């Protein structure tokens, strides 16, 4: 359940992770299919960790959105033939004072597999 | 200046420690949780995410990988300066691991959380 | 998109709402699929509010568990030309200490379709 | 005690009335929210709900159908009993916004807390 390769999801998103370091960490790039404002998706980093350690592992991810203020991040698992990545998610906006935070944080659900 | 670099705890008596901002907004650090699902366990553990540097009040996103156990969780949020100081509002996702991905539905957690410097 | 009827979601459980009353109230059954001590699983009721203006109405519901001691609230919205509910929900658990409540919720989803 | 029957306000400034719970456990009531997308339009909403009656310590939740916008927010959590003796009920909630196209799904649920204290 390597997490380096090239993944896509069913909202048509596609993610490319380098490869992992035995302590967990690995880069990747995120093209986003859908967003708030799609006139001006582009792509966006991506930092995380992950177990290497039991064979279904428990990961999480940080994307930066490079087109806004906002940013998105992961938790899930991996599964197997095929593997899968079961995830959820918060993509958290920007408000402008504190008193406006109760509405900056939404909530999701994906599902990889490798292209 | 809400740079994530140095000390926060928070409302649960949590206490991390972040390094370096960098200049793409990556950070390592340290994170010692006041609480688990099995508390006895409780280790140091370490901690990865980004932050935008732009923006005067920046949004957040980091990955804590606990070592003590199998799981993982999220958190992200955003930075803010009335009384003059810092604030971290932050909303997280707890991990569990699952044998079979029938239980899947059952694995993740959420909840939120408050950070303040030291 | 009316909630009478009788529909089921992807993990393989089930419900059958009732008349919907003029100001979007409504009750039903759920028996479900899945849960944390499978061999206790009954039927349990339910009880939300759905907008009846709407065409796609949005709703909200709460089941209480009758074999045990926790609930789930769904939220969503119902889109069409087969209807399909999209929901995500929040499953609340007895925690007896308070300084333990951070760890008393958990969340997902349920994609419904009518039987 | 920790009965829902009565009103409550929250962190956050808004107030709640529950009505009477009955034996299946059911309530009935109104929530004036002290904020929203448009603050202009915040009236009273109804709300609809069950919680657990025998246990000392009740799970709940309810359902809140906003009247002024096309939106509803479900509410889930328990009433404990703080040591002073008084209940503070503890939250978590979604927020469901209205989408035109079943595609844009992933964007309409807000989460979030709060914390409700007796009125």
């Amino acid at each position: 359940c390597s997490l380096t390769g090239k993944w896509t999801n069913d909202l048509g998103s596609n993610m490319t992770i380098g490869a992992v370091n035995s302590r967990g960490e690995f880069t990747g790039t995120y093209i986003t299919a859908v967003a708030d404002n799609p006139g001006n998706i582009t792509l966006s980093p991506l930092l995380g960790i992950q177990h290497k350690r039991a064979s279904q592992p428990t990961f999480g991810f940080t994307v930066n959105w490079k087109f806004s203020e906002s940013t998105t991040v992961f938790t899930g698992q991996c599964f197997i033939g095929k593997e899968v990545l079961k995830t959820m998610w918060l993509l958290r906006s920007s408000v402008n004072d504190i008193g406006d935070d109760w509405k900056a944080t939404r909530v999701g659900y994906n599902i990889f597999t490798r292209l």
